[PDB]
């Protein structure tokens, strides 16, 4: 059978920190869904359910952040810091 979802939690938190020339990374900012199947899925910056506006990516610093998903509405900061040294890959 099918795997879909119907109840939602927003499990997000604040954070939506970026290093120069590493672009967006937000980890943070995930939610967890519930499945019908008894299955729960968490993803951060995944799922293309949530659309942020006011975070310029051609330009970040101190900037203003809205997602939208459904009808609820949470807002955050984003603050872009240089690329530090020791980085795991």
């Amino acid at each position: 059978s099918p795997k879909t979802i119907l109840g939602i939690e927003v499990s997000q938190e604040p954070k939506k920190d970026y290093l120069v020339g590493d672009s967006l990374d937000l980890s943070e900012g995930r939610f967890a869904v519930a499945y019908s199947n008894d299955t729960m899925e968490e993803h951060s910056f995944t799922d293309e359910g949530v659309e942020i506006s006011g975070y310029d990516a051609q330009k970040t610093g101190r900037q203003t952040l809205t997602l939208h998903y459904q009808g609820h509405e949470v807002s955050f900061d984003v603050l872009v810091s240089p690329k530090a040294a020791l980085n795991d890959e």
